[PDB]
């Protein structure tokens, strides 16, 4: 009878219930509990482990480069920032409110670990998120309309519900593929959130993608609802080299 | 807690254990057994439960018109046919050695029945199984190399374990298209079992395809490990046509 | 130390050897012949498992259905054939000379069983083989000509030193594609033998592809060097029917 | 059969072993060694060889112009830099820590010869090394994209284990191009260590890529994991001189 209910539980999809199915017999029979209660347990352990692979599977479909969290962000290194207004956005309420999360400043302040911090959170939360950088879309589009396919691969640059555009300015675009990026901006407009984390203001924008009146219209698509952190102070990086040298 | 239970037991795809929840429950709280064979009861049901699911859904998916049995077959209106080779039949044995069935004889002696019979096994013992019409066959054959998909519609009459062929004689076979149907029967030649019926000989078969040629390239390819049933007697039909009448 | 040889011989890219070791070690061990001759022994055997192993591989890319040799061939059944044709065909002197093999006659004869035999022959001795039926390739290299893409196609039928095709003449040939097959006879005329199986006489091919002038070609250039075997008999398909039946 | 051990030996690609069998087949039959520990040392022999080989064929991909090492290193004359430090990098514990290696100061000061040193290290240990100067890197990354490469280029200059840029400030590159060399830096940052020898002071990149943003960047990314050396003292090649003329 064993060998069925493991057959069983194989069958249904319940790996991790088989494995542990003698381990919670015996407990079922050392201490006495109720069938309902101990089926409770049961299947809520087997959600847990459903959901922790479910999580796990997106965070590998997200391409996040380093899993990074705002409980590793020290902010006293960063005062340049208000905690009050981050804490704010991990809440995760822009999503819910449409509005892009623009943060700019030196390098190495935090902004890719903020950007990463934020996909992060709204991953585990449930929500789709999908990290890239900006050449890295510009590319993938253009080499996407040049098979014919470009509405496949706006598909998936727009299903994601948090996109994050990392270093957006220090790689200058090619102006012929530039209209790319503000499709994307385009069709999330008022649809999804990005997340952009960029060095360069946006007076500057019109010289990163070659056109100014193009770059004019990303400016106030992206800007018109969104929430523009402008960090400073010096480099994370340099900060740490010091103290290693120190 | 016992929402939370529904839940998951919606969340893991198990509906009627969660339909049944309740009732086992008490069961068991009523007539104390074992946590052990609860849980093995329980899954056996769903196992029920979701084999007699798959069974219909391959029923729908393999275009059996009607569901027969050989349990409704009254051999002793056939005394011509042998219910020693049609026992033998319903093992699958010819699944496994590569056997074509061909059912031959008068009109309403239950080729066909017989043929449905072996279809409806198939399906209960978990093999694929298709029911198609000769003159269906070859017109969605013809239809699928017009719009240059032909490979598409091979496939799904090659994949089948079992495929019937259906009244194969009754309608003349286009002989434009009659070689499709050997294209099918030279695809699954001792690779997968072919239950045909019809009421021609096979030295009648170059009438039927339009070509002596193919028709016994196609005799050869059917008949080299084939189990063939010649069936004999006054129709059913008019047989039951007569009880009613009496 | 032992561990040390299993890593060498792993690098080495001998995996039989490092698996066989320890035997080879202990029978040295046990029974003493020379270290020359030990070595020996052990790169025979590493050398055949080397060329099972690349036998296998061609096989995979040779498309060989189903694996038969002329020694399961029964001349008996099949005396219209004369066994020393086929044994002088063994020899594969008509690949230096650069003759093709046409086998006609009826359905279930054993053409194809010949054809495989000598395809599985010319394997054996290192030479590259494809096996292919007449409408499968026609359709092959009509996909590939529609792609723009004829010529990859071609040179993958021309590269095998032994191109075998079967099933000429049970199924016409598109005319507006049995040219395709022409320019392979033409790519391979005394460059590299055929060995080709069909049913239908040489007078009659212009039903096969529908132009006179274009069959005409096709079989000057067959027959311009190779060897022609008519076959007669019962087909062995019924043979083995009746020899099951009684 | 000695042809047979030499051609099976041949075949499975051990020259070495083969040009040494007569001499070790001698020496084993003269002295009397167990089989195991004779094949282990033949073994042993073929795989020093290979390790040579393949070593000598990584110099040969690695574009390092003249071959030179530590031990040829004389830091009496370089009192500047403090031994200790090169003896520790040459443990290659950077290449676990992801840390980068710096050389500065005036020319001729030993900062190319101490960079090939550690190249050559990192080879001899089995690390992938790669070396190249500033000026020619950033030439053939243009070249690569100007033709649609650039991804290829860029996995070349990624793949390898330790990269090596030599003389980075002596010819200012062009600032349509210098983001070229920062994508190697924002590829390997955290990924693989990079040893970069140069005469000009951080303060002064700016001046060398031409875009102070950008330079700022670069230098942030490769001090994040770093070890800066600081070398001073007269020029070596001047020394030679003079020694040559006293
Ligand atoms: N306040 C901080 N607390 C912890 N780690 C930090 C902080 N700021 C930066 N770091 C770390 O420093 C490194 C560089 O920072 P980060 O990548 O977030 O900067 P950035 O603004 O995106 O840089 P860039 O412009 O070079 O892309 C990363 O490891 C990041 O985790
Ligand atoms: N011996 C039998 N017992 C029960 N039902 C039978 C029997 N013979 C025939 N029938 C029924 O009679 C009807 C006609 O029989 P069936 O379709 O199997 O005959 P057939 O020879 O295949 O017909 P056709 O040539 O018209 O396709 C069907 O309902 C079949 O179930
Ligand atoms: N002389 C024989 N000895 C053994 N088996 C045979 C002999 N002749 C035919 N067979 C078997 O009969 C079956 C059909 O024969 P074969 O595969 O050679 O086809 P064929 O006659 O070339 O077919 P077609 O004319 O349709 O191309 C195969 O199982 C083959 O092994
Ligand atoms: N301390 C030393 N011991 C041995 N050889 C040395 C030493 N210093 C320099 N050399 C040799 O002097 C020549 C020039 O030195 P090297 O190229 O290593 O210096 P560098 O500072 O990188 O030069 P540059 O900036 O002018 O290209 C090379 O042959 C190098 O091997
Ligand atoms: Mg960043
Ligand atoms: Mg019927
Ligand atoms: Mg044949
Ligand atoms: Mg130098």
């Amino acid at each position: 009878m064993k060998e069925r209910i493991h057959e069983y539980c194989h069958r249904l999809h319940l790996p991790v219930m088989a494995e542990r199915w003698s381990a919670m017999a015996e407990y079922a029979s050392t201490h006495n509990i109720s069938y309902s209660e101990f089926l409770f347990r049961l299947l809520e352990a087997e959600i847990v482990e459903k959901q922790a692979r479910s999580i796990q599977t997106l965070i590998k479909l997200s391409k996040l480069p380093y899993r990074k969290t705002i409980d590793t962000f020290d902010f006293t290194a960063q005062p340049s920032v208000d905690e009050r207004r981050i804490r704010e956005l991990l809440t995760l309420s822009f999503i819910d409110r449409k509005e892009n999360i623009l943060f700019l400043g030196p390098p190495g302040i935090g902004k890719t670990h903020l950007a990463i911090s934020i996909g992060m959170e709204a991953i585990a939360r449930g929500y789709k998120t999908y990290f890239i950088t900006a050449h890295d879309l510009v590319n993938q589009l253009r080499r996407a309309d040049q098979e014919g396919k470009l509405e496949k691969k706006l598909r998936v640059f727009v299903k994601p519900t948090v996109l994050i555009i990392d270093e957006m300015g220090y790689l200058k675009l090619d102006p012929n593929s530039a209209h790319y990026l503000f499709q994307v901006i385009a069709r999330r407009y008022e649809h999804a959130p990005i997340i952009l984390t960029s060095n360069k203001s946006f007076g500057e924008w019109g010289e990163i993608v070659g056109d100014s009146v193009l770059a004019t219209a990303m400016l106030d698509r992206l800007l018109h609802h969104s929430i523009i952190f402008n960090l400073k102070g010096e480099s994370y990086r340099l900060r740490e080299k010091r103290l290693q040298e120190e």
